[PDB]
């Protein structure tokens, strides 16, 4: 049997590396991209998908969702889930913030979002940390950390208590301290006293801008532990992406928002589907996707199905990003494994933004 | 190669039959089901599906659709497809009625409603009528059902002088009266006399209710030649379908406007999946159903989606009810075959309306 967790790194290009991780449930390959399991009906395809820790503890529950066997079960998805600690969602969608931890319109402390998660079921459990606001002061950013360093503390005593969740589940720390290296480094020298299964990235995609938070990537990714993956939380477009791998990312959570908006992502850029000039265009979404949607059915079609109201629409151009960003990643770890990453990025870049 | 058009019959019990209809692009199974082609990606399953003349006539337009290569490539179909001929929908949706057409907000004749149809390459194709408004006095039924079987002639005629329709394609010719036998008759007559492909029973289910529909289908149906398909016009409830096919109706065009409303149709009644009542209930969508929705997923599950706003919900919902439909299709086929069909309908109505 395959065992609880089991990182292993095949090749490397720069900072870019590409592997395995080994869970019970199954293997993930990385990089990875980890799509939302509700937005379509994703296929073994995506090595893992993401659980929505935020809205399942208000609808039906938690508790409910163990009653009725887990997520796995619920969701009919038997590989890995990963679950966030919910505290981001509910400072961006719901407060009252102390030590013991967020009460929002109720507590979600670490030790709550730990049995939460444990509840679910999920695999990769992350720690109930603070994404500081952006821009923070020094001094905020600091407070911030300190005191997410201490929830990481208390979220790894609750997981080690929970012997069916220690035993078959993985636990994520994540590093905070905003755009400032000193903080970036004390957080990460705290994540590694207490030890995780693997290392995010935190309080990044929250405005700053691509330069800024590839500048910020530049120093963090290298505090983090070499040997462990490392998860940058809520990145990103495929641009971001790919400089994301080019600084030591391992793993990454648009394409479903966009799919619902008439955003359809091409090697040649996105395009909005929407828009009069493809109402005549017989070529697929992209002209070398390997995808169902463009296999059978025209930009044209898609344009017609969506301008009509017809949700098929919004599905078909779903199914076509969560593909195109699948074969993205794919395209990622073959260019690493052989060597030739760096010139799959150039040329990537190139073509993507001539559009 | 399949004829152009002929129907066969293979079996009967009473006024139900069962056969077969064979066209050039494939053979359609009756008693039949007829699912918007727009509504889910439908497989082959669906021996036909509709197109929609009135939203096709203005976006794109028929003759940008014909620039495209016609429906069957625009929509990745290549099977059958049966188009409505456009007033009853301008009617409902849109209106300056005369002898030559309708004006609406721009004219649509029987000429230009067969030339439509022509170049969006339907297989069958739908005379241009007139759907007389329930209730209706005699003196009205009888001066639109002549106006109606005046357009029909004109509709017959336009069809036979486009070389590529008249031999690829079929008319059906629609009879009209409202819920008056006499003048019923006398469309049933005009219709004959001109001569079509197959009938189809226009003029109900629009208002009048079950017990009316029932009690003009009894004398109705026997009207059109016996030899010939009779299709019943915006029919119906699962219930509906199988009293018509009582009264021997061949062919149908609900089950997607539900599946976007939160309504699933099983063999114990339709239930609204969105009520609390599902939220823990871990049996499938319908206990026998043998689609891919209830294969794989419960009605928790769906229930679940389609609160949180996932249009993978809706998608699902959709996929369940044209598979079900589909299921009721196929077990009203195999029990006329079988000389059951008059207990299945017994048994079907015992347990439908039990809930
Ligand atoms: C549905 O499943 C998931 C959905 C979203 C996410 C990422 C959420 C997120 C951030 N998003 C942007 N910046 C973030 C930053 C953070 C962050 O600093 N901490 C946490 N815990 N989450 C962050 C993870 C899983
Ligand atoms: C999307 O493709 C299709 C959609 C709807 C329909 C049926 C429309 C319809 C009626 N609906 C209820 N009563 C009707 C009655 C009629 C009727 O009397 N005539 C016509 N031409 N149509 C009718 C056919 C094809
Ligand atoms: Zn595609
Ligand atoms: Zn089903």
């Amino acid at each position: 049997d395959r065992p609880r967790f089991s990182f292993s790194i095949a090749a490397r290009e720069g900072k870019a590396r590409t592997g395995t991780i080994e869970m019970k449930r199954g293997v993930i390959r990385t990089p990875a991209f980890m799509p939302v399991g509700t937005a379509a009906t994703v296929k073994a395809g995506a090595d893992i998908i993401l659980g929505n820790t935020y809205h399942l503890m208000l609808r039906p529950g938690a508790e409910r969702i163990a009653k009725l066997g887990g997520l796995h079960s619920f969701m009919g998805w038997d590989r890995p889930i990963l679950t966030d600690s919910g505290g981001y969602q509910v400072m961006s969608l719901s407060t009252k913030q102390s030590e013991e931890g967020v009460t929002f319109k109720h507590m979600l402390s670490p030790e709550r979002s730990i049995e939460i998660q444990h509840l679910l079921g999920s695999d990769i459990v992350m720690a109930f940390d603070e994404c500081t606001p952006y821009p923070a002061t020094p001094s905020r950013a600091a407070s911030s950390m300190e005191r997410s360093m201490r929830w990481a503390k208390r979220s790894r005593d609750a997981f080690d208590s929970r012997k069916e969740q220690a035993e078959n589940a993985a636990l994520f720390g994540i590093q905070q301290g905003s755009v400032f290296e000193n903080l970036r480094q004390q957080s990460a020298d705290a994540l590694a006293e207490i030890g995780f299964d693997g290392y995010a990235v935190g309080g990044l995609a929250v405005g700053e801008g691509q330069d800024e938070m590839f500048r910020v990537l530049d120093f963090s990714v290298p505090m983090l532990p070499d040997d462990k993956p490392h998860y940058l939380m809520g990145v990103g477009k495929p641009d971001d992406i790919v400089g994301a791998v080019e600084r030591g990312i391992d793993m990454f959570d648009l394409p479903t928002r966009s799919g619902r908006n008439g955003q359809a992502f091409t090697w040649d850029g996105p395009i909005n589907i929407r828009n009069a000039r493809f109402s005549e265009d017989l070529k697929p979404l992209d002209s070398e996707c390997h995808c169902a949607v463009c296999q059978k059915w025209s930009r044209a079609y898609i344009h017609h199905l969506i301008r009509a109201g017809e949700i098929l629409g919004a599905m078909l151009m779903t199914e076509h990003n969560i593909a195109f960003y699948q074969q993205l990643m794919q395209k990622i770890r073959d260019s690493i494994s052989e060597g030739r990453f760096s010139q799959f990025a150039q040329d990537f870049r190139a073509r993507y933004f001539a559009r």
